[PDB]
């Protein structure tokens, strides 16, 4: 149906168990391409992009349902409904964590797990709270989007990824970010930056699992301990000794067996 042609739905491999797979900001399905394989044998998975990446038509991208995180949520309900998932293990990147986390409030029969990568639920700095960010550094960030698109994205991927600023996954990221409208990606950009997810990790009810590198641009590891303390449901945490924000596309052989041991057992 439409919903699935317009998000690039793909359902692989085999069982009632289920796992469905989110992408962050800047990047779409295709992040998961070191970790898909090890998965197809023993799990039916579900790939989808989000609206607005780059592989996704922008006369679909609506700014007023994506004003906020809720209408991705709304998003990722609608295509477990079309598939007629009744219960998944959720994996999610970057804004994709928070988005799980907002579908699993309303509907939390639909997630038996929530395994988070690269995810915060606030980026900017208060006086009692570390996210990584100033709002003057975020002010500069979508002035340079604003300015000049290209040449923010080529300056924005090294640091995003990590590691030599000449590989193949600096080179890949890069060209998923240029793939974006500018507009779009400005309006994702400034919404995810400036979203607060904070407060409703105390009505959490499924259980989260907290992966990240221990050195991402975006997500200081304090982070990962703010999660785990707040979030109302189990939760464990395990930083990586990985570098980078996507870090199952980078270093791979570092992070899949982390990732595949929280999505194949429980707390």
């Amino acid at each position: 149906g439409v919903v699935e042609e317009a998000h690039n739905v793909k359902v692989i491999g085999s069982g009632e168990a289920t796992i469905v797979l989110g992408h962050g900001f800047g990047t779409d399905q295709s992040v998961w391409k070191h970790l898909v394989p090890h998965l197809v044998d023993d799990y039916r998975v579900v790939l989808y992009d989000n609206m607005g990446a780059g592989t996704t038509n922008p006369d679909y991208f609506d700014f007023d349902r994506y004003s906020n995180l809720e209408g991705y949520s709304f998003d990722l309900i609608a295509i477990l409904e079309d598939l007629k998932i009744e219960s998944c293990i959720f994996v999610g990147h970057c804004v994709s964590a928070m988005i799980g986390v907002l579908a699993s409030l309303n509907r939390p029969d639909l997630f038996s797990k929530i395994v988070m990568i690269s995810a915060s639920p606030r980026y900017v700095n208060d006086v009692d709270y570390q996210g990584g960010f100033e709002q003057e550094d975020l002010n500069q960030l979508f002035e340079a989007i604003r300015s000049n698109y290209k040449a923010w994205c080529l300056g924005f991927a090294p640091l995003a990824v990590g590691g030599d600023m000449d590989s193949i996954a600096v080179q890949e990221f890069s060209r998923t970010l240029f793939n974006m409208r500018p507009d779009i990606a400005l309006s994702v950009g400034q919404t995810i930056f400036q979203s607060d997810m904070r407060q409703i990790l105390p009505f959490v009810t499924v259980p989260c699992h907290i992966l990240q590198s221990v050195k991402d641009l975006a997500v200081p590891v304090v982070v990962s301990e703010y999660l785990h303390a707040n979030l109302g449901c189990e939760s464990v945490v395990e930083v990586i000794p990985s570098d980078g924000h996507l870090p199952q596309l980078s270093s791979p052989d570092s992070v899949i067996p982390v990732i595949l041991r929280h999505i194949r057992n429980d707390i």
